[PDB]
């Protein structure tokens, strides 16, 4: 094993690098919402430049995890990153339903692997999921939900008005 | 006595004791309203910081009050802050209508005390009263009339459009 | 439940809306220390001041949990902020030795609370009181007990000018 | 009478001129005070400037209804300032508790004063002695009061060292 190598199970390195491939995922469906609200016939850009940081902010935390495999001496594995479940995305309602059903799914994958560290007693791994990206979630995943919120006040999908709206003052 | 006591009626120093008790229940109500729009499925961030902020307020009107009592030297006696008469407030409109309900209230325990104090002969406590309290009474409860007049012609309860309009461009 | 709901139990949500309140009812029990020595036949001010910073802090730490509730999808329940156990606070040491029994009584019920969470195996609510919360506390209880030991060696109660000299070399 | 007196009384107009006196003479007795603090076999210099302060204090007093009299179209009436009530003031606590007793003198002649402009519906005269005198006075009995309490506890008139630290601590 690496030189480096202490207090760090197999199964928690395979886990961190499942949760890359996930991040990296995120990463892709954001990016994949960019381009729909940048499309002339949807043209909603501060819409469409939300999703487009959100796609940088997950790339940040595939690169922090590869970044972390390597500080404890595991080894970063690739897989194909999947394309996006969708093509299109409707409408900011549909967009951000599915963004928050995105944040929920990558929140309990960090859950189950903080659960994975603290079964396999490893406390740095607890550590850096807490300090660096649970509550980033719970923020992330509450900002979504506010939104909806918002968008379903405006009268979304219906009321196209609203969603000018809040393209103009939400985003 | 305290030997600074001067011209100060026993009935104005349990009345001062009263309306610091009044000033804490008004801070709690508020608190109760800011969380209120913070919730995730009401997200008026605006309104709720609007609250937060007079929440902050009623707290300092209630210091002030306990400043002026140890001045004249009379005793501060605490009593249970009661919770807010309502768990949920409904929609700004509502909550509104309960914060100018509230202003109100506190406005004609001033007024009273006042009286009081002009039936005991204490001009200083009469002072105290229009130079600290009554016109900032008397604004506050102008600018939350002058909010419901807005929200009622911004169409709530029912025009959401309405209440995000208000949130956006009036707090 | 709350759109933005994931791992909370009811049992953490029930348990941060006590440890709100009894946050508040802290703050309130300082509050009454302030206005205690600034009574004119108290009148230690420096002591007053660092009771009534306690108290704003206090109500900061309150204010946090009503933020963590609604972030997690919880919903805020206020109950009544009972007065403090006593009225008035002797002197320097009997209140500071109050406080260090506050301050006990706080950390005990944020320890429980991060049993709690344990438990319920919520890692995001015992990073917020790990980071939040438990340290600031053990620094609180490490001042207050540096203070209490400094007024015994300045010969309280029965010294008053020890009390003085603390009020102005060591707040 | 004068071309701009309107609604001033005679009774009043007189009672200003006995107030004036009134606040001469306690600028005197400050006066004496300072002289005393100033003594070789005394020397408490912050003492003594602290009723310096005061002495200049209470002939702004002085001058101030000097003017008010002219401005209200009366009639400024000098007489004789009275020597203080004593030629040595014994030590700080002595001193302290004379000037309280002289500053609740003051007040009450104010309060009367202001109880005569009320029977003669003299709102503009309440208002005067509200907003430059009626607080200053409650501020000045208070921190007297406060220094009072912490002579006291110094353990004066016997302990010299309370005496010395007060001197170096409070003024
Ligand atoms: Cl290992
Ligand atoms: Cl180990
Ligand atoms: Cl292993
Ligand atoms: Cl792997
Ligand atoms: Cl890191
Ligand atoms: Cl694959
Ligand atoms: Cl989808
Ligand atoms: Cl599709
Ligand atoms: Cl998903
Ligand atoms: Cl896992
Ligand atoms: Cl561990
Ligand atoms: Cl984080
Ligand atoms: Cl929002
Ligand atoms: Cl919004
Ligand atoms: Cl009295
Ligand atoms: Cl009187
Ligand atoms: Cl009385
Ligand atoms: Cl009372
Ligand atoms: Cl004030
Ligand atoms: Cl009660
Ligand atoms: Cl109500
Ligand atoms: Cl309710
Ligand atoms: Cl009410
Ligand atoms: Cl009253
Ligand atoms: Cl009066
Ligand atoms: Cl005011
Ligand atoms: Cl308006
Ligand atoms: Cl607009
Ligand atoms: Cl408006
Ligand atoms: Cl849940
Ligand atoms: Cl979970
Ligand atoms: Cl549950
Ligand atoms: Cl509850
Ligand atoms: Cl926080
Ligand atoms: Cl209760
Ligand atoms: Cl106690
Ligand atoms: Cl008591
Ligand atoms: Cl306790
Ligand atoms: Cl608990
Ligand atoms: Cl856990
Ligand atoms: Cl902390
Ligand atoms: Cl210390
Ligand atoms: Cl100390
Ligand atoms: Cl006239
Ligand atoms: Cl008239
Ligand atoms: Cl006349
Ligand atoms: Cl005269
Ligand atoms: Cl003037
Ligand atoms: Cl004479
Ligand atoms: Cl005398
Ligand atoms: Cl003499
Ligand atoms: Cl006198
Ligand atoms: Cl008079
Ligand atoms: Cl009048
Ligand atoms: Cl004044
Ligand atoms: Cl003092
Ligand atoms: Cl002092
Ligand atoms: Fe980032
Ligand atoms: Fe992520
Ligand atoms: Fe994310
Ligand atoms: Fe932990
Ligand atoms: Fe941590
Ligand atoms: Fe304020
Ligand atoms: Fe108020
Ligand atoms: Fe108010
Ligand atoms: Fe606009
Ligand atoms: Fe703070
Ligand atoms: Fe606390
Ligand atoms: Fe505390
Ligand atoms: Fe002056
Ligand atoms: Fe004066
Ligand atoms: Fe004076
Ligand atoms: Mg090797
Ligand atoms: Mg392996
Ligand atoms: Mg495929
Ligand atoms: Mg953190
Ligand atoms: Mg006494
Ligand atoms: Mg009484
Ligand atoms: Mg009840
Ligand atoms: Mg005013
Ligand atoms: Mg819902
Ligand atoms: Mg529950
Ligand atoms: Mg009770
Ligand atoms: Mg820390
Ligand atoms: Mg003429
Ligand atoms: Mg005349
Ligand atoms: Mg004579
Ligand atoms: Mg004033």
């Amino acid at each position: 094993v690496s030189q480096v190598r202490q207090n760090y199970h197999s199964d928690c390195e395979a886990a961190v690098n499942r949760m890359l491939n996930l991040e990296l995922y995120a990463s892709y469906t954001y990016s994949s919402m960019y381009a729909f609200f940048d499309r002339d016939d949807v043209a909603l850009h501060n819409v469409a430049e939300f999703f487009k940081e959100h796609s940088h902010e997950e790339r940040e935390h595939a690169e922090k995890f590869m970044k972390y495999q390597n500080k404890r001496g595991g080894r970063v594995v690739l897989q194909d990153i999947k394309k996006p479940e969708r093509d299109e995305w409707g409408n900011t309602l549909e967009a951000m339903q599915a963004a928050l059903q995105l944040e929920k799914t990558v929140n309990q994958a960090l859950l189950d692997l903080h659960k994975l560290a603290t079964d396999k007693v490893d406390p740095h791994l607890c550590d850096f999921l807490e300090s660096e990206y649970l509550e980033e979630q719970v923020k992330d995943i509450k900002r979504i939900g506010d939104f909806i919120t918002n968008l379903k006040r405006l009268g979304l999908p219906e009321n196209g008005m609203g969603e000018y709206l809040f393209d103009k003052h939400s985003v």
